[PDB]
């Protein structure tokens, strides 16, 4: 089939994620076929090469074109592509991976891993487990989940409700009643004169107000990304995690750390949890677990929740929870090879070194740029938020599309960096193998794109 | 191979949380671990090196049989060339485009238009409910949101999808079903409270009662498997689909055909929909889409729902729905090779021939067996329901565990056939490459197991 015929077929029959249905089907939103990639660069159907400074979707962490991973997938696919893991059934691969995640990657006190294929299905599992936990403890009212504005936790009904971005709610009747949202902890948005310490105290106060209005005895869990990804690459304030953890413990509220982005080296630590001294009861992982070489997700269950699960089985029989492809062998094999690479090449270390360099170069290139309100980031995540008035923190009129224009201009100049949703924000999440030189290339292209758009709109 | 089997079982018990597994009895060793190491055709091997006839094809899913090097090769080639990029904002691979066109043209019933991809039957049915809610919201029918499902139906293991499921183990201690989901009757004549024609009329009456009490203008959709899988391998009664479809059409209620089990040849037809003359608005596929070689699911969107989706984007912008791994390249490549094999070997044809033979042999072997209340099936699905009194249709006391005992005895005699949940039922769903001779072998082992248990409990 020619390219023209493939695009006709695409328009006619492929319903994409996150794609304007009509503009795509009409051709107004042009199709792009990705044919290949190597290291941090991908190739399209025009044969153009791009620096992928977003690593797919914060996920191709070990870089593109790893033959080592393809081989491991292939070997498992030949020997045993699939059997179920129901009623105590396993492969060696899924057992090895479970012990490796717990010992080498998860924070202290984690016990068990339950597998799915997506961050969304994993957070769905979390809410089932938290509801089960309270039901078997005889606390039928303790069921509400607290999330945060701009949080991203997936794209289902329950998980889209946890998500705090309106595009995942619009025309889906979300959020459901059991989900409540507290504030986005983004100090850049605080009122004039409010210090970072006061802002944390405000975030605390707001959470306490929520808990008091709803009733602590009705709240089962709090879910949060250590650093918000999709909501704009928003690091937490200094002291936030310490203060928030104390509030949740005081009220006997479970803490679910959503590590879908931060997990497996992204911040220059094992996970966001170690990075920020967070001690969660439950942990969600995906993306960097396999570097997206195969789909896999994990729910990592702490001792406290595991012990109640285990006791609940004694009283009530087996928990009614499973996915046909839970523990999928080829996906486990991809994860093992991915972990081997992360460890052998010390990509956690490289994320720390090169990530610090990325923050430094972005602050130098953009800290005084008239288009840029805030440069922010941690480890191998960064962002530029564009603002019309930098002193007053006044956004551009949304219809000017400043974030998307910067992203489109960078793409044209040979780099993929994403216009983040619900604002004007250029986001960076490059592969964890990115070098210092590649950062300079990335920042250089970003500067051309930002300069180009500033000329048009300023 | 760094760990011995004994060490892997210790690690399994310590750190792996399985789907559908008694958490405590598994962690204690009372429920023993089994590691599956390999397989070919319809046989698998365990960690003891014992071979079993897998008469359940994993979980109704290893349809082309085990050990397909052709599929492993196709997975490998795609994994080397491009394991992953996203399909967000109009991005594709040629593989996911080709698969979309192939599903629509060669496998789906008439009038289907688009395919949206996930990794599980559960995530696909989650997408269905989002789409049905979106559909009604953009048409300005905010009250038309309730979903009708059926007792014993199986539609997944999430919060919304577990609510659609009509089996209590997927509800217990999860607060399911949610309020928007209602259940009508199980269409299983043999275990009903009638002639078969009266039973169909009763199914109709019960559905109309539901629609009348809820209000047709509050009901968005009806979801159903053409033949119920997990709920006991239950073919529909004669005339059921004609009568029920007319009721839904009259009330403008969308029909979602859950084809996770029946799709891609299982009944000896392309799907359950063609088999029974069902004309659904939306279709859910997984399992046989890839023969489980990689995890993949599909939501197949009909013209009516697609046209509203497309018009909704014009008025409201891009739909907020995507999974990071939607359209996963290695999973698409697995599907294409799976389809190639289904077609080249005419496994739909083989499922029809050998499936008819399976029904004939089971009816002959068990139609007069004193333990067996009902022999039923269609194509390459079959089941035996064990009953304490065959005249009166009286079940055994559940605590006698007649189904589980038959299954455990068959396993010991070298064949995997599943004790279906919430009853005493031995289920068969063998690979679609099973031969007529292998059917006699399967039936033979089943007869030993059923005879052995009849001796113990009669
Ligand atoms: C923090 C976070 N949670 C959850 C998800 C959902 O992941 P998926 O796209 O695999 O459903 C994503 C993406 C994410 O970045
Ligand atoms: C009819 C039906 N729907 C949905 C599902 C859920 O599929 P999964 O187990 O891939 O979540 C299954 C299994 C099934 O048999």
């Amino acid at each position: 089939q020619s390219l023209d015929q493939l695009f006709e077929m695409d328009r006619a029959h492929f319903m994409h994620p996150s794609t304007h249905a009509h503009d795509h089907a009409s051709g107004a939103l042009p199709g792009r076929i990705i044919t290949g990639g190597k290291g941090i660069r991908i190739e399209d159907h025009e044969g153009r090469e791009y620096i992928d400074a977003f690593a797919g979707l914060y996920c191709v962490n070990i870089g593109y074109g790893r033959t080592e991973v393809a081989d491991a997938i292939y070997e498992q696919a030949k020997q045993l592509a699939y059997y179920h893991t129901y009623v105590g059934h396993s492969t060696d691969a899924i057992i090895e991976l479970s012990s490796r995640i717990i010992r080498d990657w998860a924070p202290a006190g984690m016990k068990k891993v339950y597998y799915g294929m997506s961050g969304s299905d994993a957070n769905e599992t979390q809410i089932k487990l938290v509801w089960y936990y309270n039901n078997v403890l005889g606390r039928p009212n303790k069921k509400k989940i607290i999330s945060r504005e701009r949080g991203y936790h997936g794209s289902g009904i329950v998980t889209g409700s946890l998500t705090g971005l309106p595009s995942f709610h619009q025309h889906f009747d979300l959020p459901i009643d059991r989900v409540k949202h507290t504030v986005c902890p983004h100090w850049y948005r605080a009122p004039a004169g409010m210090s970072e310490a006061q802002f944390v105290a405000y975030c605390v106060e707001e959470l306490e107000k929520l808990i008091a209005r709803e009733g602590a005895d009705t709240i089962a869990a709090f879910i949060a990304e250590p650093v918000m990804g999709t909501g704009g690459i928003i690091p937490p304030p200094q002291g936030y995690w310490e203060a928030i953890q104390a509030v949740l413990r005081k009220h006997d509220i479970l803490l679910i750390a959503d590590e879908v982005v931060c997990g497996f080296g992204r911040l220059g630590s094992k996970m966001g949890s170690q990075h920020y001294g967070i001690k969660p009861d439950l942990i969600t992982v995906a993306k960097g677990l396999t570097s997206a070489y195969a789909p896999l997700s994990g729910v990592i269950v702490g001792e406290k929740v595991w012990d109640v699960i285990e006791k609940g089985s004694q009283e009530h029989g087996p928990m009614g929870h499973g996915w046909t492809y839970s523990g999928h062998p080829i996906c486990a094999a991809a994860a093992l090879a991915n972990l081997d690479i992360l460890e052998r090449e010390n990509l956690t270390g490289n994320a720390a070194d090169v990530g610090a360099y990325l923050q430094q170069r972005l602050h130098e290139a953009f800290g005084a740029h008239p288009l840029v309100g805030e440069v922010r980031g941690v480890g191998m995540l960064a962002a530029l938020e564009f603002m019309a008035d930098k002193d007053a923190r006044t956004p551009f009129d949304p219809a000017l599309k400043v974030g998307p224009k910067v992203s489109a201009a960078a793409l044209e100049d040979g780099m993929i960096a994403r216009a983040m949703p619900h604002g004007d924000i250029l986001g960076f999440a490059p592969p964890l193998v990115t070098t210092r030189a590649e950062v300079d290339e990335i920042v250089g292209i970003a500067k051309q794109a930002v300069d180009e758009v500033a000329d048009e709109v300023l």
